[PDB]
C-alpha cells in the first residue's frame, strides 16, 4: 500500500484483502451463484434497511457540519427507495414491525451511531466509500443476479439503480477525486484508512449472520 498516490488509492489497496473476504463470503457467494433465491436475497435488503438508515443519519450529521459537503451526495441515499423493494418484495409493510438486527448488524448500527454522535467526519466518509461505491460496482452484479437466477422484478431493485445519477463510471471517478481533495491530517487520514477496513469486516460479518 502507498500514500503517494492519493487516498482514493490508498483506500482501495489498504481495504483490498477485506473487499476479498466480505465479496467471496460464502452467503454472497451462494446468493450470486443461484444457489439461494429470493428469500434470501430479501432477508439481505432488510438488514441493510437497518444499516442504511444508521449510515445516512451518520452522513446527515457530518454533512451538516461542512465535513465532506460535496462527497456526501444526498442523491446516493438509499434508505426511502430500499423500503420501496421490501413492500414489493415482501407484498406489504409488513417487515417493518417483524424485522430484527442480526448480531452483526447490531454492532455495524451501533458504531454507525456512534459516529453521527460524535460527528466523526473521517470514519464516516470511510464508511460512505465502502457501502456507496460498492454499490456502484458489485452491487450492479448483484442487481443483475437477481433477475437472471432468480427473476426478481428490477422495480424491486430500485436500491441499485440510483436514480437521479447519470453517468456511472463518471461518477465513480468524480468521487475518487473528492476523496483525494479532502483535506486531512495525518491522524484524519490513519483513523479514515483503519475505519475502512472496520466497515469491511462488519460487511463479512453480516453476511455471515445471514448464512446462519
Ligand atoms: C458488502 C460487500 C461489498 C462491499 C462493501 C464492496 C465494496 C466495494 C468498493 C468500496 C469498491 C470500490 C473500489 C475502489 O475503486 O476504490 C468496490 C469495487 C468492486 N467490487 Fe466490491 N463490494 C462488495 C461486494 C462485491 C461483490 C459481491 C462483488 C462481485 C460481484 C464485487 C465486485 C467488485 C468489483 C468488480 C469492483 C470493481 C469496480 C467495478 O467493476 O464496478 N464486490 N467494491
Ligand atoms: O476490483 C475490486 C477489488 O478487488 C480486489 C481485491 O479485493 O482486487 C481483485 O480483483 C480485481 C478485479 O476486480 C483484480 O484485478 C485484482 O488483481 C484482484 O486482487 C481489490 O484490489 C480491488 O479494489
Amino acid at each position: 500500500t502507498t500514500a503517494t498516490a492519493g487516498l482514493a488509492v490508498e483506500l482501495k489497496q489498504s481495504t483490498a484483502q477485506a473487499h476479498e473476504k466480505a465479496e467471496h463470503s460464502t452467503f454472497m457467494s451462494d446468493l450470486l451463484k443461484g444457489r439461494l433465491g429470493v428469500a434470501e436475497f430479501t432477508r439481505l435488503q432488510e438488514q441493510a434497511w437497518l444499516f442504511y438508515t444508521a449510515l445516512e443519519q451518520a452522513v446527515d450529521a457530518v454533512r451538516a457540519s461542512g465535513f465532506a459537503e460535496s462527497l456526501l451526495d444526498p442523491a446516493l441515499n438509499r434508505a426511502e427507495v430500499l423500503a420501496r423493494d421490501l413492500d414489493k418484495l415482501n407484498g406489504s409493510s409488513e417487515w417493518r414491525s417483524r424485522i430484527t438486527a442480526s448480531p452483526a448488524v447490531i454492532d455495524y448500527v451501533n458504531r454507525l451511531e456512534e459516529i453521527r454522535d460524535n460527528v466523526d467526519g473521517p470514519a464516516l466518509v470511510a464508511h460512505h466509500y465502502v457501502r456507496y461505491l460498492g454499490d456502484l460496482s458489485g452491487g450492479q452484479v448483484i442487481a443483475r443476479m437477481m433477475q437472471r437466477h432468480y427473476g426478481v422484478d428490477p422495480e424491486a431493485l430500485g436500491f441499485y439503480h440510483f436514480e437521479g445519477i447519470a453517468k456511472l463510471k463518471v461518477y465513480k471517478d468524480e468521487y475518487r477525486e473528492k476523496l483525494n481533495n479532502l483535506e486531512l491530517s495525518d491522524e484524519q487520514r490513519e483513523h479514515l484508512l483503519k475505519e475502512a477496513t472496520d466497515a469491511f469486516v462488519f460487511n463479512h460479518q453480516v453476511f455471515a449472520d445471514l448464512g446462519k
